């Protein structure tokens, strides 16, 4: 069986200052297309395949391809996955849990560099050969999360820097946490990440959030991270404050609203500060199809 | 919901003395695909997204990738769309009625240059930032249309130049009319070119039509094309004649015929003279799927 | 309509001694998508059009783009088809009746060079205007193949090499044969090859095979494969051995199996050896949606 899934969203993407002679606003947009194959068994074993073609704006040529493939197999609650995958410190719950606007943006995520789903073609050649096994597994309120990338898998490991990361998650109704960590995040020899967060479902409507993370060589430092955010009906009001240990940075902050048009149909806005006292507003739609 | 539309076509295309060491005659033919992505709304309000895969023979790589996106939302006749946009001047009725042969060529269509919907990437960079906004909005038998396209959003907008353009059309059970109007056509300042067109079906076999065009700085300077078209059945006639304003240049010519072999399925074929006595003709078919 | 139809594939390459600081065992995988449009009509003539999306590891830029086109008529047990077309060499059966293991493999394939469906694009700018024509027709057990193709169509003919190829192929429940021959195979003037084979099921269970081949200007010379399967249940047992003329070559061979886990689902393994001693072996799974 084929199916197709994916979004689109458009808006006005704010960044104060951004350069001689060019617009500060200009109309940000992005239309995601999934491609899924799953092949099903009587021995209830699924395989699957995905592709994805992800269009920007802003994008070279003013074209669309499609990325590497995905390739999983599932069995029991347990996913092993190969090829491009999706990795363990990208992977786990909270970690973008303070993130706001039609963009979904904020600097009060991890401020580290690490392997990823990559969502499209790279003209550098650097993904060429890039190989990753993943294995998940979700023990009820429990996910667990594991990832091996070998970014280039022609040659001797011996010669490259391989990414491990592992994290889990548990949840109940009202305490949620998580926790991750990867050596050579990136393929850096050296640069070890962690992130432990926990959140507060203090009602049906509100959460409350801490996000801690150790951005291993980046210049950032360690960092943490607190966002909350409320429900009004259909309005979503979200807020956060982050800071990481880089001498002089300034506090990061944000405030931002979603609101739920109808099923499918988000509009979404924000305000945010950067660490560098960078101004970025946004306003815009997204829609799943 | 993503749905997939499209059409082939394949066919001769013979243009005389296309070339020294060059065939004249060769089988050229085209695949289009259409994604088409949308999000329906209890309000009335439809989102939606499309992306166009198309090979054409000849093209570079013998490859085949999609193009930039294009977004819509729709609400009681009322459509604004953003990114990659149909304009004014080439979405008005009438102004393509005289094409004819399986290509749905003519040099009766207007000389001039100017922006509309990019059905492919272009390797050349200058697409990679161009942006469209486009409304339409049809009052029953009357269509308006307005399109604005910036080639560059990034650059502050007084260094580079802007299209901007405006149509309507109208029609009842015989005759029909048609205008646009366009500035700075294709980024290319001081070029506006203009459109009015009518057309008389004098039947429900025949129709009759004229169309007159200010090409603004192309050095075919104003036309004229005179058409028309007789259905027979299954089969249907088309021939037009055209001249320009260009100092010594030839009337342009054509006559072809239609014949509808099954719902979806076109066999077309044309005989055509250009302005500077080209002479070019065809012989295919087109199948929608 | 449009459908869509693929797979997905991925295992263990292994190859012995493959270079210095090159990982002989890597993870190989593929995933094919294709795009069919077809447009059938009530006077019983089907459109067709073809589309393929295929992604194998170490591709360059680590991204997916579509082929160039295949498009087709086919009307009572006769199919004429234009553009990348399927040939006579590589449609005829048997041929690859050796092949195993998940990349299904063979070195008892034929040496030769010779056109075939272009599964992707091609970056040297070699097949923009590559453009061929073939019919295919299957008088019941009996089916016959013709192709042509021109390798650059824009060019007068006199100045470029087009290949020629017929087969046919014939088969009972329990005899098969078939034969193809192709000049000028390749585009390469004086490369002319041909291919002769039969097989006997000699159960439900069992078929043992032999491959003639005159491999044209290869250096490998006149070529014989003798091949043979036996399925046991939901497993098959496969195996091989080819010889070549060419002075010093090891004779080759092959042994392997395919697990049929579940309609759709394959798991296969080989282990090979070549002409110039080169060790391979495989194992993986295939699974269709
Ligand atoms: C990301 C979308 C895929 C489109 C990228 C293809 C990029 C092609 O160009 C790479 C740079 O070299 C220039 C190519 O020659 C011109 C190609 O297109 C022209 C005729 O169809
Ligand atoms: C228009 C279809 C998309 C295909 C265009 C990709 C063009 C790639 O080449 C651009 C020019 O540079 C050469 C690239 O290196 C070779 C690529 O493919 C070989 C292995 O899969
Ligand atoms: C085979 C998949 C299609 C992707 C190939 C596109 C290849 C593009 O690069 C060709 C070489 O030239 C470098 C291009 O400039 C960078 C492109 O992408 C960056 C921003 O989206």
């Amino acid at each position: 069986m084929i199916s197709l899934n994916g979004y689109g969203r458009f808006g006005l993407q704010y960044v104060e200052d951004r350069g001689v002679g060019l617009e500060d606003t200009i109309i940000s947009s992005r239309l995601r297309i999934n491609i899924v194959g799953t092949t099903e068994t009587d021995q209830g074993v699924t395989f699957g395949a995905k592709l994805r073609m992800q269009w920007d704006d802003g994008d070279a040529f003013a074209g669309t391809a499609g990325n590497a493939a995905q390739f999983w197999t599932s069995y029991n609650g347990v996913t092993v996955s190969v090829g491009n995958v999706d990795t363990a410190f990208d992977s786990v719950a909270l970690t973008y849990a303070s993130a706001m606007g039609y963009e979904a943006s904020s600097f009060g995520d991890a401020q580290s560099s690490f392997f990823a789903y990559n969502s499209k073609y790279d003209a550098s050649g650097a993904l060429d050969n890039y190989n990753g096994i993943a294995v998940t597994y979700s023990i009820s309120g429990v996910n667990l999360y594991l990832s091996y990338v070998d970014p280039d898998q022609t040659v001797d490991s011996s010669l490259v820097t391989e990414e491990f990361g592992i994290a889990a998650d548990w949840s109940n109704d009202m305490i949620s946490l998580a926790a991750a960590y990867t050596t050579d995040a990136g393929g850096i020899v050296d640069n070890d990440i962690a992130f432990v967060g926990a959140a507060y479902k203090f009602n049906d409507a509100g959460t409350v959030g801490l996000n801690w993370y150790d951005n291993g060589l980046s210049t950032a430092g360690d960092q943490v991270t607190l966002y909350g955010n409320y429900a009004f009906g259909a309005t979503t009001v979200r807020a956060y404050v982050s800071d990481i240990d880089r001498a002089g940075a300034d506090t990061a902050y944000g405030i931002g609203a979603d609101y739920q048009f109808a099923e499918g149909v988000k509009v979404s806005g924000s305000v945010q500060s950067g660490f560098a006292n960078e101004t970025v507003a946004d306003v815009g739609v997204r829609f799943d199809f």
